[PDB]
């Protein structure tokens, strides 16, 4: 299987990338350096992760060392919810570019479909704990994203955590100039996303699977939640293939024509997670993994559930 997938902007995107949410700022520079040294060419970032400066130090060092050329890297970031307004989008993108020490992003995503009140706080709340919306809509935010392409700041634009109706709304936008290249969504054997993936793929939108290992370090994990990495059924498939459970969990979305972005700051795991191009899951393995769906989400957030554009009320 090829290492990159063709996007609807004509550029190629590596199907395996390194995630950076929760990567501590004192560890992520080395994580990204190691990743690039062992073959990663795609890094998934976001302003809200609060570590783009440190990610950028690694990228810049590897560019300066001439380990890789800029054209060989595929750097992704995301516009946070408090920057959905027309007059804030460019500055938000530029702050990310400055922190990452880049002059363009390969892909810039609307992180969530919901706009929040601008200000210092990433999650502005009312006194009862509800997020405070902005009156921005996904269509006007999209137009602002299109401007970034036309200004040379980003090579591609896309969306993240958009449900099927929201994807449809973008595709049906009056005067749409650029289609979204990517929809980045949670996807793993407990949240298999058949409906939304089929819709996006049918429209030429590439899907990136986040939390492919079930995000065991998510800060709201409860001791009781289901655990992909410990599921004996998945362990059995891994054993059959002489691979680790994580390697199976990474290979799974790859064979569905998805991009996948496992996170690690552990050098041995960063390397392990990349060793997924020399084995194949059978069709029976794939269908068996799909059968584990339980509609379980890592990424949901009560404080945001009443926002008009919160994505997870719809079935898909
Ligand atoms: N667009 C969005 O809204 C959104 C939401 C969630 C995630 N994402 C992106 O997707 C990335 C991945 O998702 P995620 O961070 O939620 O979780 P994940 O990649 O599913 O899991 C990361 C966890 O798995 C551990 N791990 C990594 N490789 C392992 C291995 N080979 N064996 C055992 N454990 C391993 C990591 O530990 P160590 O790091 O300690 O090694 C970390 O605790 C994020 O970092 C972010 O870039 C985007
Ligand atoms: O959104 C991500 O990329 C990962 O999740 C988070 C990352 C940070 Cl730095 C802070 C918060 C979260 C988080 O709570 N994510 C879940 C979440 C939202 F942040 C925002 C919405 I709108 C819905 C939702 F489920």
């Amino acid at each position: 299987m090829a290492s990159r997938i063709l996007l609807n902007n004509g550029a190629k995107m590596p199907i395996l990338g390194l995630g950076t949410w929760k990567s501590p700022p004192g560890q992520v520079t080395e994580a990204v350096k190691v990743a690039i040294d062992v073959g990663y060419r795609h890094i998934d970032c976001a302003h809200v992760y609060q570590n783009e400066n440190e990610v950028g130090v690694a990228i810049q060092e590897k560019l300066r060392e001439q380990v890789v050329k800029r054209e060989e890297l595929f750097i992704v970031s995301k516009l946070w919810c408090t920057y959905h307004e027309k007059g804030l989008v460019k500055g938000a993108c530029q702050k990310t570019l400055s922190d990452l020490k880049l002059d363009y992003l390969d892909l810039y995503l609307i992180h969530w479909p919901t706009g929040f009140k601008p200000g210092k706080e990433f999650f502005p709340l009312d006194e009862s704990g509800n997020v405070v919306p902005s009156d921005t809509n996904i269509l006007d935010t999209w137009a602002a994203m299109e401007e970034l392409v036309d200004e040379g700041l980003v090579k591609a634009i896309g969306i993240s955590n958009f449900n099927h109706l929201q994807v449809e709304m973008i595709l049906n936008k009056p005067g749409l100039k650029y289609k979204p290249a990517v929809n980045q969504i949670e996807c793993h054997p407990y949240l298999t996303q058949e409906k939304l993936i089929q819709y996006c793929q049918s429209k030429g939108i590439v899907v990136t699977a986040y939390s492919p290992l079930g995000s065991p370090d998510r800060p709201w994990a409860k001791p009781e939640d289901p655990s992909l990495l410990e599921d004996p059924r998945i362990k059995a498939i891994a054993a059959k293939h002489n691979k680790t459970t994580a390697q199976v969990l990474i290979r799974f979305p790859m064979q569905r024509n998805l991009v996948v972005i496992p996170k690690s700051v552990t050098p041995e795991r960063i390397a392990e997670n990349f060793k997924v191009f020399d084995f194949e899951l059978s069709s029976q393995d794939m269908t068996t993994l799909l059968s584990y769906n339980r509609n379980w989400r890592v990424c949901a957030l009560l404080s945001c559930t009443s926002h008009k554009d919160y994505p997870f009320h719809e079935e898909f």
